[PDB]
């Protein structure tokens, strides 16, 4: 495929921030598994994988949600799968899940565990990483941002559009999902959510972005 | 129709986090322009686009930061090009950066950027985006990765490989790109690091992710 570079630029043009979805047309069972997948396969600092990808389909959850997340309102109402995306809390190499990743998961050889914990630690704070809790957090939310952006693109390949959504009330929302069990705050916080479904009509506006020049600079020859 | 699922996936299992590429293969100008552009195309949070894409080929500017990048010393040695993404600082709607956003890029209606403002404002104080500066650098700095993700899973489908580096002393790599006027640190921040090439040979080791129930769960029906 030599036109593969058409085929990916008209992927990134047909990606819009959708809020209103046709009600009608649902994503198929393999479609969402194919988004799902460049989520659960997207890189990640340390290969640390510090995310939850729940799909919320119940609709009075849904509901719920809406009252409290004002720029999702809509994409809640009609999107044909709709996905929050967690971020893990306290990622350090003290933790429980870095060392289940460590040991279980990345395979890591046992004896060289506890210099690579080292390593990790002095990472952390080379990058400030661990400066304070919220540093900590926002670093694996991060991580999360690659997962978002995988997913959206990974949609619009397959012709369906998408939505990533921060508008919403994360106290509140946080807290309703809290209680309802699904949201553990003490290992996970509420990252970003992300909507998918097929339009109900082209975008009536252009999309916009700076100027080339005025976002990309080569430093040194340029060919 | 449902060619484009395997070779998503395929795209998806190409990448990895090479660390030597091969120094006499060269990515062609047409595949990193479609690369740079899905960057530049990129969705951000309200549209602000808070990044910057520079593009490091002088092979001595590469040497002086790789002295204080260890995570990317290889690739700053082998990659055909290396890019160093920025994120804006102080993205708020009082900020000269985003009045040019709404007036001359997004061309918002002038009489009524008050209340664009101010639903700016709420919003980033709903998601304690303005808690402080760190949050605020860090929100911007969350959406350079959605373009980070759409620039590897890009070059990925291109048959190029890439990869992300965190690995390198913030404060350091700062002052060096500061001291040479690459990097305005009032404006911007050094956010994350991205390389791209083709790899010297196949990764040794197999692709390692959670299991698909361990990061996924689905609220209501599946299918
Ligand atoms: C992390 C993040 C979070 C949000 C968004 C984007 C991103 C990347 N944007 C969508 C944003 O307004 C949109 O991407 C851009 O303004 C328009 O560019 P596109 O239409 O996507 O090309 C968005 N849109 C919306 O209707 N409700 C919302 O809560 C948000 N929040
Ligand atoms: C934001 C970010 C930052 C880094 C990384 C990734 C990401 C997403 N990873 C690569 C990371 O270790 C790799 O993606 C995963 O651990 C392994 O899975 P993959 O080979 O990519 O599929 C990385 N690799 C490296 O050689 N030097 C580095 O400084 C970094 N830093």
């Amino acid at each position: 495929m030599s036109n593969m570079n058409q085929t990916i630029m008209d992927a990134f043009h047909f990606r819009h921030a959708t809020k209103q979805f046709d009600p009608q047309k649902k994503v198929s069972k393999e479609d969402f598994e194919t988004i799902l997948e460049s989520g659960r396969l997207s890189p990640s600092s340390l290969g640390l994988e510090p995310w939850k990808f729940v799909v919320i389909q119940d609709q009075a959850l849904r509901d719920e949600l809406k009252a409290h997340s004002w720029g999702a309102a809509k994409q809640l109402d009609t999107a044909s799968h709709f996905v929050l995306i967690f971020a893990r809390k306290n990622v350090t190499s003290r933790s429980p899940y870095v060392q289940h990743m460590l040991r279980d998961i990345k395979k890591y050889e046992a004896q060289t565990i506890p210099a690579v914990e080292q390593k990790f630690d002095a990472f952390q704070a080379d990058f400030h990483i661990s400066d304070n809790d919220q540093a900590l957090y926002d670093w694996s939310s991060k991580q999360t941002y690659i997962a978002l952006g995988n997913m959206m693109t990974t949609a619009a390949l397959l012709g369906i559009d998408s939505c990533p959504m921060e508008g919403f009330s994360l106290d509140t929302v946080t807290d309703i999902l809290a209680n309802k069990g699904i949201l553990d705050t003490e290992q996970f916080g509420l990252s970003v959510m992300v909507a998918f479904g097929y339009r109900q009509q082209d975008p009536p506006k252009n999309k916009t972005r700076q100027a080339y020049e005025d976002v990309i600079e080569w430093v040194g020859p340029k060919e």
